[PDB]
């Protein structure tokens, strides 16, 4: 039986991001403390990602919220019957927690910058929140099952009504602020776009078809978190000093 777990590489790149969204936490922080107390919403949200993404890298930086999945992988031969091998592959079970509070709270901070309703804004997040279940269930569907796919399959479509819904319901939204809030919401919300969209992509490599390894998965999950919560927070947070149309 081969093991697919943490390298070296790959647990100082878990240190590493949990070192890195601390300091942007304290870099939000320090912007907050420039303005008054009942204007820092944005500051409020987009610090409480980055902690909650710190006390996640935290945890799996020392070995929690992983789960050893055996895999069975069968091979056809010609005029042998098929053979059996079987891997065990760590899964990051903890990020399915993180997601589940961090990717709402990115889609509100998007949706209070839009304009969009409570109404709406609450319902992107029963989308995005089915989308990160399902991924759970997926991620720990048995392979060669329908549970794996087929949930992961659901987690997309889910996605799909998240862009949809924001792209209409945002980018009218938006509109009614003026240009500049327009063009500022139409280029993060691409950006957002873009780095979401990797995620699905990372999975489908990881744990769908296992053609990285558990390094690979751990760094490139690493490159999108950062962008996804340390970079967009910092666009977001130094744009709204400069942009009262964002208040």
């Amino acid at each position: 039986p081969i093991y697919e777990t943490v390298g070296d590489s790959g647990s100082k790149t878990l240190w590493v991001v949990f070192v890195l969204m601390l300091i942007a936490s304290a870099a939000f922080t320090a912007l907050s403390w420039k303005i008054p107390v009942n204007r820092r919403l944005y500051h409020v949200i987009t610090t409480i990602i980055t902690l909650t993404a710190a006390l996640s890298y935290f945890a799996m930086a020392t070995g929690h919220g992983v789960a050893l999945n055996k895999i069975v992988i069968r091979t056809q031969h010609d005029h042998v019957p098929d053979t059996y091998e079987t891997v065990y592959r760590q899964v990051y079970y903890a990020r399915y927690i993180d997601w589940a509070i961090t990717t709402p709270l990115l889609l509100l901070d998007l949706g209070l910058l839009a304009g969009m309703s409570g109404a709406h804004i609450f319902m992107a997040i029963v989308a995005d929140l089915i989308m990160v279940l399902t991924g759970l269930f997926a991620a720990f569907g048995s392979e060669g099952t329908p549970q794996k796919w087929g949930w992961y399959t659901i987690a997309c479509i889910a996605y799909i009504f998240v862009v949809w819904h924001l792209v209409l319901n945002g980018g009218a939204n938006a509109r009614v602020k003026g240009e500049k809030l327009r063009s500022f919401f139409v280029a993060i919300g691409a950006y957002t776009l873009i780095l979401w969209t990797a995620y699905p992509i990372v999975w489908g490599l990881a744990d769908g078809a296992r053609k990285i390894g558990v390094d690979g998965e751990i760094i490139a999950y690493a490159v999108l978190d950062v962008l996804a919560k340390g970079v967009f927070g910092a666009w977001l947070l130094v744009t709204h000093a400069n942009l009262r149309e964002s208040d």
